[PDB]
Formats: C-alpha cells, structure tokens, sequence
C-alpha cells in the first residue's frame, strides 16, 4: 500500500553514495527503482543527501508550485543531485536516460503526518 511518503524516497532518494559515479547511473537507478515499468518517465530527480535533510525541507523557504499550489518548499542550501532525463533515443520500452551532476537548491511538495515531502519539483 505505498504512502506518497514511500513513493518520494522510492523515486528520489540516495543517500547511499555522495554524486553519481557513472554515466550509467540513471539508466540502472530508473530501472532499479521501478520508474520504467508503465512508462519511461521523462524527467526524474535523485537526492544525495540523509533523509533527514530532505524531510527538513518542508520547514524552510515556502515557495509557490509550478502549478500554483502553495505547500512547496525550497531548501535553503543547494544539495547533491543528479538529474535524470530520456535521452533522444528513449521510446518505451526501451527507456534511455541520461546522468547530469549538479548542485542545485531543491523544491517539493510536503503533505502529512509526518509533514514530509510527497513531490519533486524543481531543482533551481
Ligand atoms: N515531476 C518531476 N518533475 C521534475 C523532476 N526533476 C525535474 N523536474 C521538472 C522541473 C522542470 O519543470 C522540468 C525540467 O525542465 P528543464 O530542466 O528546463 O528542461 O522537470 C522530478 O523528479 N519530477
Ligand atoms: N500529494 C501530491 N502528489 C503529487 C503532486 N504532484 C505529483 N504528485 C504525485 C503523482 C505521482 O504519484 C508522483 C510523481 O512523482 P514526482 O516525480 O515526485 O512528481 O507524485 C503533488 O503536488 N502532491
């Protein structure tokens, strides 16, 4: 029964290594975690940063959505992340992404009890 919670640290969420190593991270990772089996997803965001961190978010710079919802949270510092994206050649089912490293600022939707986030949104 997975809780919008589960889904986001399912999708986003690798505090096991510090950046992507390789070229080939988001082609493992989108398939590991399951993000490929309905579709490609077209854009996908991991965070390499504790969870704790990432739950402490939502109580830092409230910020508008993209869709005008007003529960989304931009983290004051920028974060250790790496961006997913379909390459040109991706065409379901055979996904193709490809691995950027960044540091960005993070921003997502928090919802609940615990008050945690539930969406990513943007990283800026
Ligand atoms: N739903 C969703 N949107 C994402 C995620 N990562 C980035 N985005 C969004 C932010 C931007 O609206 C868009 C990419 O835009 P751009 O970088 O300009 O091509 O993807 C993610 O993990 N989930
Ligand atoms: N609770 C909630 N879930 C959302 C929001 N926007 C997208 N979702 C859900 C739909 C999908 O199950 C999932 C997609 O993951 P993401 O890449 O984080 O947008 O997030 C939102 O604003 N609030």
């Amino acid at each position: 029964k997975e809780t919008a919670a589960a889904k986001f640290e399912r999708q986003h969420m690798d505090s096991s290594t510090s950046a992507a190593s390789s070229s080939n991270y988001c082609n493992q990772m989108m398939k590991s975690r399951n993000l490929t089996k309905d579709r490609c997803k077209p854009v996908n965001t991991f965070v390499h940063e504790s969870l704790a961190d990432v739950q402490a978010v939502c109580s830092q710079k409230n910020v508008a959505c993209k869709n005008g919802q007003t529960n989304c949270y931009q983290s004051y510092s920028t974060m250790s992340i790496t961006d997913c994206r379909e390459t040109g050649s991706s065409k379901y089912p055979n996904c193709a992404y490809k691995t950027t490293q960044a540091n960005k600022h993070i921003i997502v939707a928090c919802e609940g009890n615990p008050y945690v986030p539930v969406h990513f949104d943007a990283s800026v």
